[PDB]
């Protein structure tokens, strides 16, 4: 499934023009983006959650090379699937 | 942001009724779930990807039997953020 397939499903199931469904779909991904960007967890009952994971600035060791490196702090997107989604896939 | 906040954000940005936005949001999440349930990867340009991740079947050991057991393969949902969503959180 790509973004166009997604837009099409939305057009039917919600009864919108492909133009409208496209905006809705743009809006969903945009809304979510803007929420993680401001650090807000997105909790979607039934589906799952999108969170921002904080990684602390620390001393590390470069994986399979082994030198002591300096690791800057970081913020990365992360998704926690809910029960309904886990079950669907098992 | 919860699902209700999401629907309202979508209503605003796509200029649609709460009914239209509610149906769209439901449509996006039922679509993504149905695709993973069929084992289909979901590829969303800009946003990210939802995949069915294979966890390999491997060997284990029963502490109270002492025999080598088979721990079966498993499948779990997963999200790979795209450049745009990753960039937003940094």
């Amino acid at each position: 499934m790509n973004k166009t397939d997604l837009i099409n499903a939305v057009a039917e199931q919600a009864d919108l023009t492909k133009k409208e469904a496209g905006s809705a779909v743009d809006a969903v991904f945009e809304s979510i983006q803007n929420s993680l960007a401001k650090g807000e967890k997105v909790q979607l009952i039934g589906f799952g959650n999108f969170e921002v994971r904080e990684r602390a600035a620390r001393k590390g060791r470069n994986p399979q090379t082994g030198k002591e490196i300096d690791i800057p702090a970081s913020k990365v997107p992360a998704f926690k699937a809910g029960k309904a989604l886990k079950d669907a896939v098992k």
